[PDB]
């Protein structure tokens, strides 16, 4: 499996959730907000035909 990880704008860890193996799962980012995070074959995160904002990004944490 693979781990799912936001940052915001000073790349820090805001968010964590865990993702299955090329599946996808949406993690709660900040006081009320969330972000799909798509895992690929590569353990590749990426947003679901969505956009960041305020300079959200996608860490993989690593291994579930």
């Amino acid at each position: 499996n693979c781990v799912a990880n936001i940052l915001n704008i000073n790349e820090a860890v805001i968010a964590t959730g865990c993702v299955p193996a090329g599946g996808e799962l949406r993690i709660f980012v900040g006081s009320s907000h969330s972000y799909l995070i798509k895992a690929t074959s590569s353990c590749g995160l990426s947003l679901t035909n969505q956009v960041f904002i305020n300079g959200e990004s996608v860490q993989s944490g690593g291994r579930c």
